[PDB]
């Protein structure tokens, strides 16, 4: 799983600096968005996450929330490269992937590298690959 995480970082990686665009992208990479999105090439935070996530076979649920509620729950502590960081209430505002070493792939204006904020942040990750912790 150190080898699959890996390439499902490179893959978020290789998106930097792709524009957000709403409701953009997705497993075939970034595609024109909804709405404001209608005319520009590029992600939302959910569909970078599936696109990341492709990489490893799997196909995520589009909403943040959705993929909160289904995925194996994980505190801080135990935090690993490659988990799904949230934010809003049950996961419903957004998602980002954690690199480790406190930095975290978000969408922003565009696909980037960040430091993660703890401001508004679901108190749980999400371990997406593979007794585990107790929650």
């Amino acid at each position: 799983y150190q080898q699959i995480t890996d390439v499902v970082i490179a893959r978020g990686l290789s998106q930097r600096g792709v524009p957000f665009s709403w409701a953009g992208g997705g497993i075939s990479g970034p595609t024109r968005g909804t709405g404001t999105g209608i005319n520009t090439v590029g992600f939302d935070a959910s569909g970078l996450i599936q696109y990341a996530y492709a990489g490893a076979g799997l196909k995520l649920p589009r909403s943040s929330g959705q993929m909160y509620k289904v995925g194996q729950k994980v505190l801080p502590q135990q935090a690993r490269k490659g988990d799904l960081i949230f934010y809003g209430p049950e996961g419903t505002q957004s998602v980002a992937l954690y690199l480790g070493k406190g930095q975290m792939l978000e969408v922003g204006d565009v696909v980037q590298v960040s430091p993660v904020r703890t401001n508004g942040m679901t108190p749980y990750l999400v371990r997406v690959l593979g007794p585990v912790q107790p929650a």
